[PDB]
């Protein structure tokens, strides 16, 4: 799966918001471009000229994530974060120039991601009470992987003593995405936990944060909800589920051809970080079948 790649795998099953911290410092922000910002501001123009009713919105950047040694007590994660904006996305991830801008990141910095705008992206493997993972069909009239299948997230807007409100902010976000697009109660929710980070390498590397969220409600439930809110209440185009049992085998199947890159990592972290027994009982042959 060249299209995804693993930043960070979480321990212990999963963090909570009580154990990670973030630092947001102008220190994790983009360099400006080599020949200046004026590339980025040539493009923002010529498509509000053709759409002028597309507005900008601040994003968080990643710069990196640091994990403690294992087994630790204290915190277990540091992020750290800078801001961007969907106009500088638009100018630097999603330009036909982007493999240029990562080649001199590279040279400069020795950072391909330095000159990358990388918003901050969240997604959820969300289960059922039944055990299914639910699944969202993306409309094929969209820019960024049209007519793929998706798990829910977004790409959140900003607004350790700053730092305590990013993290809750991060963790609020995928469970207010949840509620928008799925159509679900919020009090159907447990508590995320971070699963990890992935990148997806076809829009140049730009990372997000994978989570696992339980829901009290079956699928028969969790359809219902979706479907009674009309065409009006979601982005994509339908809903699906997937036994746990089957997710295990996923990639082997007619279905990870089209899955988009964020839901892969989404996939391949939940099959990491809460299936994959250590334990003698849930790691016994009858339990975790081989092959
Ligand atoms: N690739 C993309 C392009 C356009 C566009 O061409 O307007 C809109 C959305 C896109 N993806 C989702 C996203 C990525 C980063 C930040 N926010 C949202």
């Amino acid at each position: 799966d060249p299209e995804v790649t693993l930043l960070l795998q979480c321990p212990g099953g999963g963090l909570p918001q009580e154990q990670i911290q973030a630092e947001l410092s102008p220190a994790h922000d983009r360099r400006p471009l080599p020949g200046g910002d004026e590339a980025i501001t040539a493009i923002w123009e010529t498509r509000l000229k053709a759409q002028p009713w597309l507005f900008d919105a601040p994003k968080f950047r990643l710069h990196s994530a640091t994990l403690a040694p294992i087994g630790s007590r204290g915190p277990q994660l540091l992020l750290r974060l800078g801001l961007t904006s969907y106009r500088d996305f638009l100018g630097t991830n999603w330009s036909s120039s982007a493999a240029w801008l990562r080649q001199q990141g590279a040279t400069d910095w020795g950072d391909t991601q330095a000159y990358l705008a990388d918003p901050l992206g969240v997604g959820a493997a969300l289960a059922t009470a039944d055990d299914f993972l639910v699944f969202l069909r993306r409309s094929r009239q969209v820019a960024e992987a049209p007519g793929l299948v998706d798990v829910p997230g977004g790409h959140p807007e900003p607004q350790d003593l700053a730092g305590q409100l990013v993290v809750h902010e991060l963790f609020s976000s995928v469970l207010q995405e949840i509620c928008d697009e799925v159509n679900l109660p919020l009090l159907t929710l447990s508590q995320p936990l971070l699963l990890g980070i992935a990148r997806n390498e076809t829009s140049a590397g730009r990372a997000s944060a994978e989570f696992y969220v339980q829901c009290s409600l079956t699928s028969e439930q969790v359809r219902k909800h979706y479907l009674s809110g009309g065409p009006e209440a979601h982005e994509s185009t339908g809903i699906f589920f997937v036994e746990t049992q089957n997710v295990r085998r996923l990639p082997e199947t007619e279905m990870w051809a089209e899955l988009c890159p964020s839901a892969k990592g989404a996939i391949i972290l939940y099959n990491r970080v809460q299936g994959s027994p250590t334990g003698a009982a849930l790691g016994s042959p009858a339990l975790l079948p081989p092959l």
